[PDB]
């Protein structure tokens, strides 16, 4: 089976990068996870939304 | 036999290509499908990425 992860990798990553409230390395972090494992696309892109909610102004 | 492993410029170009704001999500699905045949190749892909977000802005 093709899990067409190579998809879901570009669209969780557009939103990671998206994040006002992450510094460059968490950011680089998470891509490179994505990148690793796409099969843990969104258990990867809710920690980084968890993270940019709680690193807010 | 060498490992080339191009961890840093595939991360570089990845993470490049998902900031270029003026790219269609799939001109970004098929830069990461070659990157990922092909991980030799991230400066020519990453070279095309950018002449493609600007022929766009």
């Amino acid at each position: 089976v093709d899990n067409k992860f190579n998809k879901e990798f570009s669209v969780a990553g557009r939103e990671i990068i998206t994040l006002p409230n992450l510094n460059d390395p968490q950011k680089k972090a998470f891509i490179k996870s994505l990148w690793d494992d796409p099969s843990q696309s969104a258990n990867l892109l809710a920690e980084a939304k968890k993270l940019n909610d709680a690193q807010a102004p």
